[PDB]
């Protein structure tokens, strides 16, 4: 409660290198845990401001992302910095919207970490 929400088409971009993000080596990155590329992990990724850095120990986590616009809950892996709230694909906002992700630009959103298996992890 709540938290800025806004799209970057970067993770809508499957072949985008998790070397290329705070998530990359390290124990808590997504390289380490078997991604290489932001499409092989079963999830949105996103950036989240809980991740400061490289390594975070939030690297890899899960949120739990819903708009009161339209109810509709997303989950998102945590795998780069954002300043503020998250920034996810337009896919991702798209769901969230019921497609007014580029009409809409940011929205406000309600988020929760969950297990990561909520992502699929």
């Amino acid at each position: 409660v709540a938290v800025q929400l806004q799209y970057d088409p970067v993770y809508d971009n499957a072949d985008q290198s998790f070397g290329t993000v705070a998530c990359s080596d390290g124990p808590n990155g997504m390289l380490t845990k078997g991604y290489s590329t932001f499409g092989s992990v079963p999830s949105y990724v996103g950036a989240v401001d809980t991740i400061t850095g490289w390594n975070s120990e939030s690297c890899g986590t899960c949120y739990q992302i819903t708009w009161s616009g339209t109810g509709k809950t997303i989950h998102v892996v945590g795998v780069d910095v954002a300043g503020n709230g998250f920034n996810v694909g337009q896919r991702a906002m798209d769901d969230l919207t019921n497609g007014q992700a580029v009409a809409l630009g940011n929205i406000d959103v309600t988020a929760t970490l969950v297990d990561k298996s909520a992502c699929r992890l």
